[PDB]
């Protein structure tokens, strides 16, 4: 019924055997047969279908309301195997703002099987109609973008993806399914870095897909057995447990980030400030209608490097490490760490600068991040 | 030292930290950076390096007597990586019995991405300088194959990549690196399913790459962080653990396996054996000279379907199951189970005969494995 | 500083050698020693102490405001370990509504040893003052206690035990230390089934003690280090995971306590209900004084058995199963099962009738929780 | 059949549900309920029972030839739990060199619990005799013990313990259920360090404890559930594992014995070995009259504490560190590590001379582990 119900209840994660109330780890390979072809419970290899895997898989196919789910050793793996969904001489189109490993993956691996790649301001979607090609048969977007938090309408990208005959993704790792559901809205593939927010606790790199589409879901999972990029036992298993309190570190996350925000945006040391709540941000409407919250994730500009490293150094209470959506608040600086990958022109162009901070917003209470934030900004 | 010392304390399998004697298992996605860009002790994301991968990765390097060890979600993503060190136009010659997931993978993913395939009877060497074209730049075999353990000249393949500009590549799988050193013999890049023997214990879905070559193992790298089919943390310590006692269950293994031939070639009901060890099979002088043991993999044909399927009813210690190299002996007929998509018409042709049967032999008392084998063959 | 942020920061729960932002899982026994006797991180066997279990520990001691934590295989383990601090012919008071497990342990285990017992009604403590004995060394109270929520005065009793020489010993089980510290209030040792609410997702059994006497500490350190009731360093790291959501778990668990208990209070098929926020329940004003929260345990009356089978097939959200304070909702009849080796008479004289329901509040979305069950109940 | 196939196929290890050829693990804490007490498959709470620890409990109770095997938190917590078998008053006879940590759970906590205990040589079996008084409920011995390697007989301590009305039990540690069977030989109750050798890997603390007896086996249970000392899941796991390797590993570890030993008999350097398979050793006859093979564990007596030193520094494959039972051979100075609170005037009394060194064989090549000890020897 609602959110926080289905969190806990939504998949399949017990035991029909025993009954035991979670997911059993079956840290196994391969699976008795009663007859030659004839498998107990429809398993016959951990690489093809495994009980622990199928659960967070029915975990996310039921969250983002689709049918298939698929669970990959990383968000990365997720990606490349929507990719090999095309052929040498296939073109895709992705939003220009987009994770420095998926820029890194199609510039540099998949370009060299002839997929061509364009990278379009999204976030005006007739913009997706001009860059359209006779080859384009793919449409992949970030939203909010990373790390500058770019909107891009789910729903109308859907649209044109349909009427152009292209597939259209996207990579909701940012909102995850607690807040915005692309399928829902005419998307054919939805994918998580599930090692953000969905494991939520820093511990499993993994990635997640659904689709509601049959023959997609039949062409994923020939990739996936064909190049094996499955997410372990254990791992599906600490990402089941992890999305049981999905909705709670969602919310407190929000609290935090609309505190946090309010603090920015009155800071001397602080200039832009990225984020899709505020009612400035281009696109801001556009989100509200797609989804019913926010992202954790926050970028804001401070005046320079040495500004950024004196602010990191000042906190107590933001850690600095790569990634994001854990629940110990995180702290980065895109251009030098995650993003470093993109070109440094391209980066002072789209504003990726070398000030620009990001903070990864946990569930520490929401006074403690916004005094020690405000204290550090102070620092300066 | 001696092959069983080296298994013991070959590779970095303990803490330097706080002495502990087997390695850690770092259930963690991310690390704390002292410094933007300055890590402790190099870790920064763990789809990047994660210190538990990075000591199973130590051992097969060890193990293979190469630099640098790379693991993998899967033998078959293993394989994907190392095949995607092509381009689109490039040309690749494989054993053409090589393992049903190779074929699938290069013939319905990797030829859509403009990669072109030979599959030649490397049995004599010069089918692979026949298929060479200017394009071509990978070799890839294994040896002993599945199911007729087809042997192939591992020394005389790398002077033939060397001297054609060729990556030479392994599938050392059946063999183990406690039999078997491709990289020793000049080959560039050696790999195999730790399913199957490393792992040993029916387990863990996991794939391991050893190299001796920097250019290559960075190319690897950039793959392995780009498409992220990496193995998690929970799984690379199975398989330090599993490949413990490699040595052991392989010498065991072996025994069994010898007696076992003894008696398939002396019963009735058997019409021919398959295995490396038995003189008058095909290039057994080249095995002998490039392994010194056997694996546990043994093909022999019976009458029919019938007698084969009640084989596997009168075993009381051959398990009916996919894979290979458990503790387990496990029993399969190919042309039923992983030969059933080629047609009965057509079978004889390639020698999957209809009473083909596999068996993996596990660790189980010889005498028990003998008897229980040649006591079902009686009821035929 | 504020809870939420002590949950994320409190206890050592990062790797210092690699910087890893959770806690590496130490699956080993022993560790290698530089010198005779030279430990490089103090550390020399498992059962006298593992890293991941000394991580658990230090969040406990942090959590209650002590110095000194302990991990054992369970809450009876716990309980066990600290009533072995007493010798034949001592005696311990507890308080009279007690866990199934502790009464049954000390009734039929411990009394084999010569400790004796008396089960008294501490929610008036001077009635600890009568049955204090010249043997008496021990006082134990649950508050509030399990299944009837008596709510015992923690600083009264501390006195008490002070002024009379005795160890005083809270089972903080129901309250976590989210919202009631005992250390804080003078008692000697706090202990917990972290199989309970701590690990909060029905994943692991674990016991979790603390104090801050050093002479009580070196005593605990002795017993479990010689009867070796240990937790495992898999269970520690999942502890501690499940730890780090405590806060917003216990946080959605109150929000959906009190509308339950305004519906069950508002129903004609329930009669009595029982939690310590009732403003008639007996010691209301003393638990609001010595805690900040509730616990999520409530019991209620419904006419006979027959009414609480229907009941409990009537709900969609509540789990029929054994412990409590899951992220799932749980249902049971205290009388027929945890509660079934209190003697029956004892039963209905304490008010643990055959149509006593025990529900434990998840944090599944409160509206949900609230019309389930009060549909259920309109079912009789 | 055979000892080895036994060790692959004995006890219930593979999934009746989804016919996985391991034992899932159970990481979860309680079982829904069909109906209140109806349990699909008789687990209700993971502390009573849980389905990985029932897994590892049938394999000990097939390997030792017993009905019920019960899996503790440590082999101190199995002891423990034998002891508590016994009341206030009871009396129990333990060979006097016994294991330190059984001579400190007996002596510094269940006397305190009113337990009266002698310790006698139980080398010779009227020792036992002579201890026997009115009040004598048990008998526990090892053998052979540590670090002398003294032998009892176990069929006479078993017609003793029946004669006379007691208990008896075996710490069969040292020989593993693949050498040893005391409930063969009329032993009441059989029990394991699982750390050491069943394990296998360093990589578990654990007891495990089989007994044939149903009614000892109900109070065991009882004993079980109520003081809660169980292994966890994935312990339980692990232990199932390195148990299948059991037999290879124990066969490796006696090939070097043997030759080890006839190296320290040459060599001028050693004064004395403590081995049972030296003939010349105390009762030698009895050993190989109740066990088909030999311990690991030797000991051997150097000149003085600076010899023991120098060879462990001169050792390159033997490890400095507490336990016995690895992978890796483990080198130990009794005198200056387990029995170093006893007093160096005394330690000529009980056999623990300052240069007596304890080596643990490990898996390692015969050849190398020999030479490595050879030269180590050769620079005294
Ligand atoms: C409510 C609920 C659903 C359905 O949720 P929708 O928002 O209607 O898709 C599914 N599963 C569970 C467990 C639920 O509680
Ligand atoms: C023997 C030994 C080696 C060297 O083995 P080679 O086959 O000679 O390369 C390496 N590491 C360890 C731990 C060894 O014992
Ligand atoms: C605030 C804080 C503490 C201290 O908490 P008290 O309530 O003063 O005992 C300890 N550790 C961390 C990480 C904190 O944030
Ligand atoms: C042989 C065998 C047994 C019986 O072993 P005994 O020593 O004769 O009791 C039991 N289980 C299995 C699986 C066996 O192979
Ligand atoms: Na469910
Ligand atoms: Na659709
Ligand atoms: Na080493
Ligand atoms: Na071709
Ligand atoms: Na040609
Ligand atoms: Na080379
Ligand atoms: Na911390
Ligand atoms: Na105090
Ligand atoms: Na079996
Ligand atoms: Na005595
Ligand atoms: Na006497
Ligand atoms: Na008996």
């Amino acid at each position: 019924s609602n959110k926080k119900t289905k969190l806990i209840h939504g998949g399949h994660t017990t035991d029909d055997y025993t009954g035991a109330v979670t997911t059993p780890i079956y840290q196994t390979s391969t699976y008795l047969q009663d007859d030659i072809g004839d498998l107990r419970q429809g398993y016959e290899y951990s690489r093809t279908a495994n009980p622990t895997r199928s659960s967070v898989e029915s975990v996310i196919a039921t969250l983002e309301n689709g049918k298939h789910g698929f669970a990959f050793s990383s968000g990365v793996a997720a990606i490349s195997a929507v990719v090999m969904l095309l052929d040498k001489g296939d073109h895709i189109i992705l939003n220009s703002d987009v994770y420095g490993g998926t820029y890194r993956a199609l510039t540099k691996v998949f370009t060299r099987f002839g997929i061509e790649v364009d990278f379009v301001d999204t976030t005006h979607t007739d913009s997706i109609v001009q860059a359209i090609r006779p080859t384009t048969k793919m449409l992949f977007i970030e939203t909010p973008s990373n790390p500058l938090l770019r909107v891009t309408d789910i729903k109308k990208s859907a649209e044109i993806a349909k009427e152009h005959g292209l597939i259209s993704v996207v990579d909701n790792t940012f909102m995850t399914p607690y807040y915005q559901n692309p399928l829902d809205l005419g998307i054919d593939i939805v994918l998580h870095s599930a090692t953000k927010y969905l494991g939520g606790h820093s511990d499993v790199v993994a990635g997640l897909v659904a689709t509601s589409d049959d023959k997609l879901a039949e062409r994923l999972a020939f990739i996936s057995n064909s190049t094996g990029g499955i997410l372990g036992p254990q791992d599906s298993y600490l990402l089941v447990r992890g999305i049981k309190t999905l909705g709670l570190r969602m919310e407190q996350i929000n609290r935090s980030v609309i505190e946090i925000i309010k603090m920015l945006q009155a800071h001397p040391a602080v200039q832009q400030v990225f984020h899709p709540s505020i009612e400035s941000h281009l696109n801001h409407d556009v989100h509200m209608a797609q989804a019913d919250g926010h992202t954790g994730v926050i970028a804001f500009e401070v005046k320079n490097t040495e500004s950024a490293k004196q602010l990191i150094k000042a906190t107590s209470y933001y850690t600095l490490a790569e990634s994001l959506g854990a629940v110990e608040s995180l702290i980065s600086v895109p251009a030098l760490m995650t993003h470093a990958s993109i070109p440094a022109d391209i980066r002072a162009k789209e504003g990726i600068t070398d000030g620009l901070v990001r903070i990864s917003v946990g569930i520490e209470d929401t006074e403690d991040l916004v005094d020690d934030l405000k204290q550090a900004l102070d620092t300066l």
